[PDB]
């Protein structure tokens, strides 16, 4: 068991592997994570079962969590249109997101794009 302080890696990508399976419930509150923040921390992480060469390497350390890509021009609280999930975003469940700002917070001048559930 590694790191102190945070979640060891082999934790982290199964913890939140676990949030993506998670209930989201009809009325709940997940919070938005780009997907290009996740996707390294994928490699970081040896989330994706292929791509472990990265794993717990510092290159692919994903630093604070950045929705700069997902917000819109000029507004670090506005949405762009063309957003759909881990295509361009993911979502993670209070907790996830929770985990991942525990683990490498937010980016500075951001806040946590907090996205009902859908209604569909």
């Amino acid at each position: 068991m590694a790191e102190g302080g945070a979640a060891d890696l082999d934790t982290q990508r199964s913890d939140i592997a676990t949030l993506l399976k998670t209930s989201l419930r009809k009325g709940d509150t997940w919070y938005l994570v780009d997907s290009r923040w996740f996707k390294q921390w994928k490699k970081y992480v040896g989330f994706d079962s292929w791509d472990k060469y990265q794993m717990g390497d510092q290159n692919v350390y994903p630093g604070p969590i950045d929705n700069s890509g997902l917000l819109k021009d000029g507004d670090a609280q506005s949405l762009k249109e063309h957003l759909i999930d881990e295509l361009d975003y993911i979502l993670l469940p209070t907790e996830g997101w929770n985990k991942l700002v525990s683990w490498y917070t937010l980016m500075e001048g951001q806040e946590p794009i907090a996205r009902k559930v859908v209604e569909q």
